């Protein structure tokens, strides 16, 4: 069980380009992922919830229509704006609801 980690790719993203939040060390027995704007799980800043089983991505309140969650939890943010700079928090939701979070930073220039 390696620590769940996100890595923004690239860390520094040109405005209007894309960043992929890479997800390292997804745990086993997963149900879904959730991405949040900011440094914590906060449903109000939730970008997307992703049901692994049904492969359904549901936008949360922070979804800007630019975010693509992949089945590997990685988050694609396209057409990055200057307001995208900052932290992103993945929650990995496990079937047992013993969930893990990782943050999650990139910088738009
Ligand atoms: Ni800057």
């Amino acid at each position: 069980g390696a620590q769940l980690t996100t890595e923004s790719m690239p860390f520094n993203v040109a405005e209007g380009k894309e960043v992929l939040l890479l997800v390292h060390n997804l745990p086993q027995q997963l149900f879904g992922y959730s991405w949040y704007k900011g440094e914590r799980v906060d449903g109000n800043r939730q970008i997307v919830g992703y049901a692994i089983g049904t492969q359904q991505a549901t936008p949360g309140p922070a979804n800007s229509g630019r975010e693509t969650i992949y089945p590997n939890a990685s988050l694609l943010i396209q057409n990055v704006t200057q307001n995208d700079t900052g932290f992103y928090t993945l929650q990995v939701i496990k079937s047992d609801l013993v969930n893990e979070e990782a943050t999650g930073q990139f910088h738009v220039y």
